[PDB]
């Protein structure tokens, strides 16, 4: 799985250990081993949410399966919780796009996961 | 809606008010309330279009609905027009990927839109 | 076609000529003319792969067609090969998300490719 957070929160406001926490929590949430979790945090961005430059985040979670109605509600509660606690972003200023990737449409290690 | 523009135009060439202009125009074009429009501009990027490093932009628009052949033509004329007028990017050096997101695949406010 | 690579490798480790090499090799792999290939490299990123921060890459390839099981395996070999040779990223620390875009869902030059 791949989780990306783009945010206008400054780099200094991202706590040490945040990538590790995201890795651990996403491994537990998706049920996938942490070795297959990739995380990417992009602070200091020029962005707005609802016309406002108050703290916000635009995020994606790509996974081969483990994507669906109930799972995505649970991921959203988890990840909005982490962004509120660690980056002080309001949950109503977070979008998370979920992508259920076909194994044949994910490249890794000179081939695909198919 | 979530609109992202990645460009090699420098930050100083992005005019004041641009994120607000994008927010307003996307609200009107998509019909969505401005409170649901998120915009993200990423200048100073290392990118090429057709092998050339002349000004260019690589963009995405994700929306829950309001995506389709005629709508996307209209969005493209709007957004290429703004990028030409405001960032001096030629329309033929702009790509916009359109994504019709299922409500169950968008997280917001600790849940999803389903 | 549009190829994006996000990496923690520093900007100074991206060799001169890399965007041109990506453009050339993707034109040949996809069969599309180089005038239609866009490339974007984002170094110096805050990311982890499998819980660690040794060089890694998170990438996308969006293309109108020319996406499928065998083609994507070939793209993965080509692109992992380039990232290993040029950026010294291990192929097992690269993820590439492939997207087969409908022509009506790609904006360009004030309209779509439909």
């Amino acid at each position: 799985p791949m989780f990306i957070v783009n945010t206008n929160v400054p780099r200094a406001s991202v706590p040490d250990g945040f990538l590790s926490e995201l890795t651990q929590q996403l491994a537990q949430a998706t049920g996938k081993p942490p070795q297959y979790i990739a995380v990417h945090v992009v602070p200091d961005q020029l962005m707005a949410f609802g016309g406002s430059s108050e703290p916000c985040a635009l995020c994606s979670l790509h996974s081969i399966g483990k994507i669906g109605g109930a799972q995505n509600r649970s991921y959203s509660k988890l990840l909005c919780g982490l962004l509120a606690e660690r980056l002080r972003i309001s949950p109503d200023r977070v979008y998370i796009n979920y992508f259920d990737m076909n194994a044949a449409n994910v490249g890794w290690n000179n081939s695909t996961f198919a």
